[PDB]
């Protein structure tokens, strides 16, 4: 109950980690609205979740976005969060194999699909005092190799919040972000399965935190509804779900 | 009952955000050990919170905290969750006004007294997979006027937490911090009042964050209920509850 | 002679920070290419210099970029580093009065432009072991009031500078931005002379940081080159040139 | 000629970190004095260079200080620059294995001994407009295991430059820090022979940097000169000389 009676949006909510934040959200009372751009997903955890339903929206597709908020207003009256979920992480590319037009449509979804979805859902969380969470990346903070375009990506996001936190603190809209660090998604194994040792590298994955595995979905939903349902006095803030990869270390000439 | 069969030891827990932290562990369904080096406050508490029970401990005193740590386990048989909160600041002072000794005794209660509870309950925080939290500022990040040596113990606990969460991964304990912003507590008004115009002073201090107003005990507590409770992939974290006062701002000769 | 018989090219080098940047490489010893769209600026910055010359070149034209880089190897046979100041502010925005399409072009110039001739520049970068300094900006790290596109473009160019420091320490080439804050340019003027009140603005602006001043081209221009020049065991570092203004502080309900 | 006419107070200058600062200072035009508990490393360097002078002192024992300071007047008639660098990292120690008083110990070392020849110098470097650089470490920032002492005192040395820095800048006084990372000093060398595998330990710490080697005091030196004499709009930064340590990185359950 301890988000009973709200209106929650999450984007790529399909499977990895926004499915993770719909079932987080939904054992906390709320109504959610999975987007995804991909039926299969979304189309399953609606059938499964009492609670959840599934629209079919690109977010990088302005009139997607316009029907996705003017239908979740339509059939729940309210909107209290957006979660902006949906991104990619390309394989890995060195910086001299990017392009400008692979970091501009890399450009128009993680980040850009964050902004138009912000923006048309803004008026409707200033009426209930709701708030946003974007999904950002640890290695927007500390990088990644063989990753220009994604970390900029993130680095962006991850400013973004902070600017929007700014310009809507007089309204009473809160505007944080989630650094998640390795968390075992689909686009993880998928991305693991192209290396020529899957194995080792999803066991190097593993041994990057101190903890010795990588997060679950799950875990980044919990921070998704504390954010959300909790943390009154946080905005701008930068939470990190990363099992501690980014602290400690891993002649002169 | 998100920690229910937990049982959390919160030092000055008497009032201000120790109380807040305490009554957020109690309504999560743990047992709480308020431990304060005052009576009056704590044993208040003790008779108003079933589940909460007070035990004299100034933190500066290790057999003081020896017996905190032996009572605990001999009351309640398990230690999940210590929460560091025990702290002062002292009245504004310019830098020369500060002294040796006077840093030595501040140290003493907001760095070595964390240190040494969570040295004592480690051994017992192993045994049940628990975790530390300790209260730190957002001070000890971005500075403070007039308040070196405060500045000095904080920036301390904050680098501490990491160490030790990355001392304590391998035996799967935990390890984070919040750095709370102005929070309305006893202390701070305590402070106000020493100052020449204190309603003024209270007004800047509520404008010092873009949400207008200080934080709440209970908004810290929420917070320290999910680093004990969800945030299972969280280690050596500094968890931000500042009413966003980080950021933004606030000819060239 | 900190820097002599190198050649460094600086984008935006015809006014403002670029044009201090300039100045400090020369009085370093270095040879250096102005690139700037504006020619008033630049070409009289080359009569003034000996060993600096204009190029005329729009970091967002790809084309312009390639003959940047061709006609500095051509003129003086090698690249020792590249300077990526070219940049701009907008007016202050309010969120609800950005467009997706003015955020895509102000992603062009701060952030596509400097990757554009920073890929461009690295092949000679490698030969010589010579740096990239990118000029990022401390809002990107501490967000900014009405400027959700510009504060978005900087944290992408901070943690893009990250990102290719990984991917070129193996090459020996560091790669690292400068954060400035406020510093007084032709573009500090203008914006400030668009507001109601602009001797308010600027004062305002002044007073935001500890020092009680505006930063200088010049300053920036002493950290570019230490950057440069004397810096080499630092790559993927975030430069803070701004007197202070992330630092400090500037009823629960 | 970058720092003629100004007098510079280097403590732990006779090896080491320290030894690079004295030298870099030197090279720049400065007259040095070297402060150090020992007087072998220091002495030899008061006859190797003309410009530095060899005071016996202790940073732990306050008349020590008010004798370093007073004697630097008494001979050279300013102060302008102290550099806070004498330090000790013990070896890898695990929580458990640490004590209250040698955590003291150390505190009245890293900690205390910067805090009290700033504070006598103050008053000397507001007639000069000098500044003050602290030798923190990058440990404190990020963490480093088997060193809860050591990493508390370098957090403490880092948030209390930015206290003193807000505290000093009216009086024109910039405060600044360095964190260092592996840098390759005689303290390393003696911290490697005590493993088990000193020629392990010590590929592993060059291997910890992007870079690939550790740093070396020269470089520490550079940036300190920087620091001094050129980053007049820099005051409580933190300059990274870490070789990209920070960054980058290095199933579910
Ligand atoms: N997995 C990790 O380790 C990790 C770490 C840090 C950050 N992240 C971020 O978390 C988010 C989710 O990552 P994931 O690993 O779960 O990925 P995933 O690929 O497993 O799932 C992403 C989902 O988003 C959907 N999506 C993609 N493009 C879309 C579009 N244009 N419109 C709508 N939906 C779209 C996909 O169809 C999919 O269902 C991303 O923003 C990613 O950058 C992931
Ligand atoms: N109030 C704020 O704005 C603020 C902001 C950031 C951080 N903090 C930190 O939060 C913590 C609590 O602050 P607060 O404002 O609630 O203070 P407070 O003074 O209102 O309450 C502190 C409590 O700790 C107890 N205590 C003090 N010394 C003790 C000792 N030696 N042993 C045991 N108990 C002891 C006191 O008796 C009191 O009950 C401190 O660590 C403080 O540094 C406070
Ligand atoms: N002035 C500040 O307070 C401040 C603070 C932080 C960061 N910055 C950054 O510093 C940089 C310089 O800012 P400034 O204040 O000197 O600005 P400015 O407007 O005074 O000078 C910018 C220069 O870049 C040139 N330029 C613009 N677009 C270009 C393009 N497409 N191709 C080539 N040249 C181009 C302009 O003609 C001009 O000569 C920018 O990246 C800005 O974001 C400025
Ligand atoms: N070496 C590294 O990798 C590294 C990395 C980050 C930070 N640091 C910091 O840099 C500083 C220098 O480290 P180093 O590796 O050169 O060490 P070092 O042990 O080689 O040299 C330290 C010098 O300080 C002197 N000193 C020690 N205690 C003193 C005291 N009480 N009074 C006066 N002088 C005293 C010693 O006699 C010695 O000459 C320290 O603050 C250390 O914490 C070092
Ligand atoms: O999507 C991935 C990811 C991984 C970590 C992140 F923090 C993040 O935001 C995204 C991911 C998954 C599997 C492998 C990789 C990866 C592996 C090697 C690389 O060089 C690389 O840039 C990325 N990234
Ligand atoms: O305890 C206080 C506090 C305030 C903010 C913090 F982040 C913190 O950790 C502690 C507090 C309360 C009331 C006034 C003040 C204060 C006012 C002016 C000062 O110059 C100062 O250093 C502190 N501090
Ligand atoms: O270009 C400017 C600037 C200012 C500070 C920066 F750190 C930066 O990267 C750029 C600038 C100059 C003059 C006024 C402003 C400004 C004023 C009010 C604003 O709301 C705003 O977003 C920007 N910015
Ligand atoms: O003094 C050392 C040091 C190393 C890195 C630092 F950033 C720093 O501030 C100090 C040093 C030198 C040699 C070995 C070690 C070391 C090795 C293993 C450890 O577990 C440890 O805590 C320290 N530290
Ligand atoms: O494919 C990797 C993992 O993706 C997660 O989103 C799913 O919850 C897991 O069942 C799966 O193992
Ligand atoms: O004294 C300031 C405030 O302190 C808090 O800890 C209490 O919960 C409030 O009731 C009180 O107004
Ligand atoms: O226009 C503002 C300032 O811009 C700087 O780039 C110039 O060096 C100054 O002469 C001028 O006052
Ligand atoms: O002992 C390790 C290193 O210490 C440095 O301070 C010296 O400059 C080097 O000559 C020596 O190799
Ligand atoms: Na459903
Ligand atoms: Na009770
Ligand atoms: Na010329
Ligand atoms: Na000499």
């Amino acid at each position: 109950t301890r988000y009973a009676g709200k209106v929650v949006v999450v984007t790529g909510g399909g499977r990895g980690i926004g499915a993770g934040i719909v079932r987080a959200f939904v054992n906390s009372g709320a109504r959610v609205v999975i987007c995804d751009k991909d039926e299969s997903g979304g189309r399953a955890l609606e059938q499964e979740l009492p609670g959840a339903v599934f629209i079919l929206c690109d977010v990088t597709q302005e009139d997607d976005v316009k029907t996705l908020v003017s239908e979740t207003i339509r059939r729940f009256g309210r909107l209290d969060c957006v979660v902006n979920n949906a991104g990619h992480h390309p394989p890995p590319q060195r910086p001299e194999e990017t392009s400008a037009q692979g970091f501009r449509q890399l450009l128009e979804l993680n980040l850009l699909g964050t902004y138009t979805l912000t923006k048309l859902a803004l008026p409707y969380l200033r009426k209930s005092q709701g708030n946003v969470i974007n999904i950002s990346s640890l290695v927007g903070a500390i990088g990644q190799a063989q990753a220009v375009p994604y970390v900029a990506t993130k680095g962006a996001v991850t400013a973004m919040t902070k600017a929007l936190a700014l310009d809507e603190s007089p309204y009473g809209v809160r505007v944080n972000c989630i650094s998640p660090g390795n968390i075992w998604t689909p686009l993880w194994e998928e991305l693991a399965a192209l290396m020529p040792d899957p194995r080792a590298s999803i066991r190097e994955g593993m041994l990057a935190q101190p903890l010795g595995r990588m997060g679950q979905p799950a875990e980044v939903g919990a921070a998704a509804v504390f954010l959300a349902s909790e943390a009154n006095f946080c905005t701008g803030i930068e939470l990190l779900v990363t099992g501690g990869a980014e602290l400690g270390a891993g002649p002169d000439i």
